[PDB]
DNA sequence: CAGCTCTGTACGTGAGCGATGGACAGCT
DNA sequence: AGCTGTCCATCGCTCAGTACAGAGCTG
């Protein structure tokens, strides 16, 4: 990367970006070598993320990983992701990472009470719902989940996962659909608090 | 049996690498 | 004209979770 070695970037975090008062906090599953490499959020040239935030009109321009710090304030939309090791990939990671990476979350979901904690990825929500609220179900959908963060209001919201790597969502405008239904229920529940 | 859970196989786009070679201008 | 190197267009190529079948488990 430019001249820096994956041994390297093996060692790097990349930083949570996290408030009070969010709207939505998008959980990523652990850094790639690009986001270590940056310590931005999303950066992968492929990754779909940036791409559907706009593309879903929860950004009203087309923004990029360098703009992730300005989200909390602008966009009411925070950062952190469930395991935070960097890897070369998502099944580099042991059950046991995944575990530990799962209570964290939770705490800090506790402490900062989003409106709604997104689940970049299917994957991820498998592990944290058999965690946190003990149930596997054994078909998970996509989407508004029935549980809350355990002691908030914070609902979690599953969406397929904005790498570039699956196939079944081969393109950003497959996932798009996901990224509207998630400005939808904001919008919702803001709309709630609103009208009290 | 019937539900699990656990493991390994199989899958579509598009961005951007290095390699290649065509277009072209400088120089003789 | 003949030679040569640069630039750049273009290529083939790689590669950034999910679904599901089947084996194993257990009630």
């Amino acid at each position: 990367f430019n001249g820096v070695s994956e041994a390297e970037l093996l060692t790097k975090t990349l930083p949570d970006i996290l408030t009070f008062n969010l709207d939505i906090v998008i959980i990523g599953i652990n850094p790639g070598l690009m986001a270590a490499y940056k310590g931005h959020h999303y950066p992968g040239p492929g990754n779909h993320f940036w791409k559907c935030l706009f593309m879903s009109g929860l950004s009203e321009v087309q923004l990029n990983h360098m703009d992730d710090h300005t989200l909390p304030g602008k966009y009411g939309i925070g950062f952190t992701n469930m395991v935070e090791r960097t890897t070369p990939g998502s099944k580099d990671l042991s059950s046991k990472e995944f575990r530990e990476g799962g209570r964290i979350l939770v705490q800090k979901l506790q402490k900062y009470q989003p409106r709604i904690a997104v689940f970049n990825g299917k994957c991820i929500y498998e592990i944290f719902s058999k965690e946190v609220f003990g149930v596997k179900v054994k078909n998970l959908e996509f989407g508004l989940q029935p549980h809350k963060i355990p002691d908030t209001e914070t609902l979690c919201y599953v969406m397929p996962s904005s790498s570039a790597r699956c196939a079944q969502f081969p393109r950003a405008q497959d996932k798009v659909h996901y990224y509207i239904k998630l400005k939808d229920l904001r919008d919702q529940l803001k709309g709630i608090e609103r009208n009290m």
